[PDB]
């Protein structure tokens, strides 16, 4: 059964989530849009992470639709980067507000707050993006914006070869509750193994408590044979998200080295000093 401390932990996380997650993206406005050496550039073909179609549904009922180009050996592969940087920044701001509303996070030293945010911001963004992911249509439904995955030669199986997309499809298939998503966010945020964390023992004990609460929540609310080992499946998903995070940071820094695009907040979270 759930203890009162566990019920209070979940409510504190759930309240932080509702206050800082605009599930309709209604305040994402004024964002940029796409217009109307050599082995560096060769691995920079990783920008096929910008093979997304874009839809904007106006309040008037009008619809704008963007189909991205194909790589012709030029600068056209960067066309989606400024927009995606603006969405990541909007999402990052939501993640930061989330952490700052949590009492457990507020009580940590400010240096550890920064170290935990720098270490986990991307992971918490993906966890939030999973909740608006449509696994049937392969689209992230962000209110009036929709990000559709463009048809690949292999179709769904080829898309599931990119770890990020496989994570989204696999995590979506677990059909988690809002409470389980927010506990995943807590476990990812309070990670003692992050570079620069001073209060390593406090952060570790907090992470352990969030994990017991998730384990207990699943045990109390999910008796069905389909949810056997669910707690352990979630923990492995978070271990994989850390590897995707590390892979994504390297991919991002390589693009930034060639074609700078990162916003000030992204630079801060990724350590880019401006010099
Ligand atoms: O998490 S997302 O849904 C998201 C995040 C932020 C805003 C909106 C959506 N996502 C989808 C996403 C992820 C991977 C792929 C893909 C597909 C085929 C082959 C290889 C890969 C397609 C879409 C994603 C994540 C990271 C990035 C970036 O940081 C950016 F563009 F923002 F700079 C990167 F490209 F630099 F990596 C861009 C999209």
């Amino acid at each position: 059964g759930l203890t009162e401390e566990q019920r209070m932990m979940i409510r504190e996380l759930m309240d932080a989530q509702m206050k800082t997650f605009d599930t309709t993206f209604s305040h994402f406005k004024n964002f940029r849009l796409p217009g109307v050496a050599a082995k560096w550039s060769q691995v920079r073909k990783d920008l096929c992470s910008l093979k997304v179609s874009l839809q904007l549904r106006g309040e008037d009922g009008s619809v704008w639709n963007y189909k991205p180009p194909a790589d012709s050996g030029g600068k056209e592969i960067f066309s989606l980067l400024p927009h995606m940087a603006d969405m990541s920044t909007y999402m990052f701001k939501g993640i930061i507000s989330f952490a700052k509303v949590i009492s457990y996070f507020r009580d940590l030293p400010i240096e550890d707050q920064i170290s935990l945010l720098k270490g986990a911001a991307f992971e918490l963004c993906q966890l939030r993006f999973n909740t608006v992911f449509n696994a049937e249509t392969g689209t992230w439904e962000c209110g009036r914006l929709s990000y559709c995955l463009e048809d690949t030669a292999g179709g769904f199986q080829q898309l599931l070869l990119e770890p990020m997309l496989k994570f989204h499809y696999m995590l979506k298939k677990l059909q988690l509750h809002e409470e389980e998503y927010v506990l995943m966010q807590a476990i990812s945020l309070f990670s003692p193994d992050r570079p620069g964390v001073l209060q390593h023992r406090v952060v570790d004990q907090l992470q352990e408590q969030f994990a017991i609460t998730l384990k207990s929540y699943i045990e109390c609310n999910r008796p069905q044979p389909a949810h056997r080992f669910l707690f352990l499946k979630i923990m492995a998903m978070l271990t994989e998200l850390r590897s995707i995070n590390a892979q994504h940071t390297q991919r991002l820094l390589r693009i930034q080295d060639i074609h700078p695009f990162a916003t000030p907040l992204m630079q801060e979270l990724f350590g880019i000093t401006g010099s």
